[PDB]
Order: structure tokens, then sequence, then C-alpha cells
């Protein structure tokens, strides 16, 4: 690796990782599962009603947005969603011990997964959680690849699954 590539490690963190997986959109749009979304993967509501989604948006941002936000507002909402995912792992008696056993880069993949799926969805993956705590990385990844989370929307999940396999940032390189 060049001095370049050894530096890529310090450029990557959970915010840059989720930013690649979720993208950045300043107007309400439907994600791959058809849920209204905005910003960096902020799911507004699972209602098919755009009006509900606009309502959730104005609550979340605190102004009359009419479906559109700024980059700064997107980043603020993103930071809030990241903190919620972390806090949801740390208070959960099933997820915390597994998270504590992980290295720094797989801990980012765990926060990413909870950001995407929510706590109860992730904590339900009993086999994946035990494989990870036992450092059975290849099996954990194969089992994540069976999930509906990955299969209904592979492009948003694939790099998280690669990161659980390898504990490196390689899947985020060379976009
Ligand atoms: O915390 C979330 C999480 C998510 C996973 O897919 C595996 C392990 C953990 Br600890």
């Amino acid at each position: 690796p060049t001095t370049e590539n050894l530096y890529f490690q310090g450029s990557m963190n959970i915010f840059e990782m989720l930013r690649i997986d979720e993208g950045l959109r300043l107007k309400i749009y439907k994600d791959c599962e058809g849920y209204y979304t905005i910003g960096i993967g902020h799911l507004l509501t699972k209602s098919p009603d755009l009006n509900a989604a606009k309502s959730e948006l104005d609550k979340a941002i605190g102004r009359n947005c009419n479906g559109v936000i700024t980059k700064d507002e997107a980043e603020k909402l993103f930071n809030q969603d990241v903190d919620a995912a972390v806090r949801g792992i740390l208070r959960n008696a099933k997820l915390k011990p597994v998270y504590d056993s992980l290295d720094a880069v797989r801990r980012c993949a765990a926060i990413n997964h909870v950001f995407q799926m929510g706590v109860t969805g992730v904590a339900g993956f009993t086999n994946v959680l035990r494989m990870l705590q036992q450092k059975r990385w290849d099996e954990a990844a194969v089992n994540l690849a069976k999930s509906r989370w990955y299969n209904q929307c592979p492009d948003r999940a694939k790099r998280v699954i690669t990161t659980f396999r390898t504990g490196t940032w390689d899947a985020y390189k060379n976009l």
C-alpha cells in the first residue's frame, strides 16, 4: 500500500461509510423498498402517503420544508440517526456484548446495520450474532447474505457484509 492507501484508513469512519451506502438526497425520494426517505438514509415513515412523509420531515427538521432540506440539515439529521443507532446497540443486552467483542471497523459495520434495519431486526439474527462473537467471519457473512435486508436491496447492504467478512475498509475504496 502507498502512503496513500495507509491513509485511507483514517479517512474512513461510520459517517463516511453510511454516506456511501445511503447516498445524499435533498428531496424526499423512495428508497429501494419504496419507503419515503431523505438526506442520508433517513427513513421518514413507512406510510405510502407522501403527506405523512412531509409531515414527518417538518417535525424532524423543525421548519416548513415542503419536501426539501439543505446539506447542513441533512448532516444534522444524519448525526442524530447515527447517535441513535449507537445508543440502541449499547443499551441492548444481546447486541452490546457482541459489539464490544468486535474490532473498530466491524463495530462500524454493526452501527451501519442497526442504522439500516433497527435494533430488533438486527438482534433477531441469532446465528449471525453468535458467529461474529466467535470470529467466524466467513460464516457470518454467508448468513447475512441470506437475509431479506440484503436480498431486497443488495447494493445498500453489500459493502456492510464485505466489511463484516474482512474487518477492513476495502469495500468502500474506488467508488
Ligand atoms: O450491533 C449490531 C450488530 C449487527 C450485526 O449484523 C452484527 C452484530 C452486531 Br453487535
